[PDB]
């Protein structure tokens, strides 16, 4: 459940080290409702705008982790493209400019989604 | 010791790169050459898993900045990517495939670890291009 995302997170994410985040700080803040996002897949319009998580041509504002659902991410410069479900992460960089991959969701997803303004209140604790 | 892949799984390979994979398109090679590529003994690879020692070289398909010159198709296995500009990491499985580039030395900006055993299928450039001028003869 949540266990599972935060010691994902504590484990391979740096920016959620523990020693940058208290494991008490990162679980208020997997639990505060905003950063839990759903996306519902409009499988009538499958490049609809909202499905799209992040763009070359759009600014990072956010870290997103994939609890539920796939999506199709062409990354880097060879723009490799990848299925990616549960515990794919994107967007460190906001964190830690526009990023160098798209991500399109392929079904419904639930998603953990933390902006640079909320991950840094959180580092004021 | 080197396995024999079954022929279906040979031909099943062949039919999924000359759909997906553009420089395997049937407009640059022909699928019976490309099926007898895959079929050489060279191109058949494995990855043999130290579990004592995961970061070992020999577990390493690709590696950032370090020039390469081959394709790579996972048959069986699992790999960790870790790839672009913020080297976001995830895992990959069978059927997933690297390193198009180095077909057209090119440079990745990812890094691919053998997480398992691997069964591979690997395409050098010049292997690549010697079967372009086979299609054409």
């Amino acid at each position: 459940l949540l266990l599972a995302t935060q010691r994902f997170l504590s484990r391979e994410v740096d920016v959620f080290s523990p020693l940058r985040m208290s494991e008490k700080v990162l679980l208020h803040l997997l639990k505060h409702p905003s950063v839990n996002q759903e996306v519902r897949f409009d499988e009538s319009n499958r490049l609809a705008t909202h499905h799209y998580l992040y763009q070359r041509s759009q600014p990072v504002d956010y870290f997103i982790l994939i609890l539920q659902g796939r999506v199709e991410v062409e990354i880097g410069k060879e723009g490799l493209k990848f299925e990616n479900g549960a515990f794919t992460y994107y967007g460190v960089s906001a964190l830690m400019y526009c990023p160098d991959y798209t991500v399109r969701a392929l079904s419904d997803l639930q998603l953990i989604k933390v902006t640079r303004l909320q991950y840094l209140n959180a580092l004021m604790a």
